[PDB]
């Protein structure tokens, strides 16, 4: 799998567990088509979202459901969700790790892109 | 004005100048309706997007064109844009500052919500 | 004044108020010499630390007492303090803004260096 | 080993390789005594710094030599180094991962603390 998402909680100093996320891919008509979805494990990681064959060139959006995460912990956060939108595999297959660090009124996201 | 956006450049240690952005408001059919837009000033700030009477409660999205910013500097970035999606809530303070800190493969965003 | 520090709270989405900090300048024997200090205002800002003629080139450290901040809010933090260590360089712009964004188990710091 | 450090480069979207760091521990007389040191691998991680036996209670400082990292890449950065100062093992043995995300004029650091 060439796409992994890792999420950390900056309040607890822990992986962000059970964070839902939905991945979309832009279609030829400019709409967002559902691509994959899942939730983070005890390690705060989400593996196995897709395959090298399936993960073709395109513009992808990872919607990380941060609001639901905070509310489940009894906290009212600012953002609805964190979105990460990027072109993938423009120059051939790459492996992408999307990392996100969450606080109730702030988040950071970074990408590590490697060539297998 | 109850909404201001400030953008900083983490590579150069400066305001991010001439950064374009569009703000959308979510409609009842779940589509994104254009609301306001503009470009950051020399101070990296965009003021005057809206007024108190216009900025009613609801879900807003600020789509910051970070890709065009980096490309105009001759740097290849990861993200298509940075998105900040949030609910405006009258039960909270009245002034919203959305800040974003940009790197080519990462960004961070924070909300500072205060009362005059 | 060529040096300002601004501190934000990522849990509450607000300026970090009454945050104490000390600035040190590195001496020839590599010890840290007290230089200036103060507490952030209602806007999370500390102005007036130094003057142009006093702020000569050299290595400075800003030690922000983040632990006391979180404890006064009843929150257990990870770090003893946040440190920002940098060289003041006359070949660059004249005004330094050191910003810090605080969470209990994480912080971020950025420098915005500009010319009037 | 109960202490690991991971460093990412926000400009390249890659692990930060060959980053040197020195770890210190506060002595009874309030000086910083050398504790351990090493450099990040191809994965941007530094493992094996210490042992459960050696890593006793205390106040630790991880100095991550970011300036040397950027200069080796022909970039003049703002900070001398990123410091992470924290009390460890206050409530019995824990495992600590210190993560840092680097840009030339900005960095973020976070801690993941787990109970084995
Ligand atoms: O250090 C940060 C500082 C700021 C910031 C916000 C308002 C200002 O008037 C300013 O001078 C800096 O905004 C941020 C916004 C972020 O999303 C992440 C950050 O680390 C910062
Ligand atoms: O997005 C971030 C991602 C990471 C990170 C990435 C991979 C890991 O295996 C890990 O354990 C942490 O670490 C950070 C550390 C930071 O201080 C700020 C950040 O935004 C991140
Ligand atoms: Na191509
Ligand atoms: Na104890």
């Amino acid at each position: 799998c060439p796409l992994m998402v890792k999420v950390l909680d900056a309040v607890r100093g822990s992986p962000a567990i059970n964070v839902a996320m939905h991945v979309f891919r832009k279609a030829a008509d400019d709409t967002w088509e559902p691509f994959a979805s899942g939730k983070t494990s005890e390690s705060g990681e989400l593996h196995g979202l897709t395959t090298e064959e399936e993960f073709v060139e395109g513009i992808y959006k990872v919607e990380i459901d941060t609001k639901s995460y905070w509310k489940a912990l009894g906290i009212s956060p600012f953002h609805e969700h964190a979105e990460v939108v990027f072109t993938a595999n423009d120059s051939g297959p790459r492996r992408y790790t999307i990392a996100a660090l969450l606080s109730p009124y702030s988040y950071s996201t970074t990408a590590v892109v490697t060539n297998p």
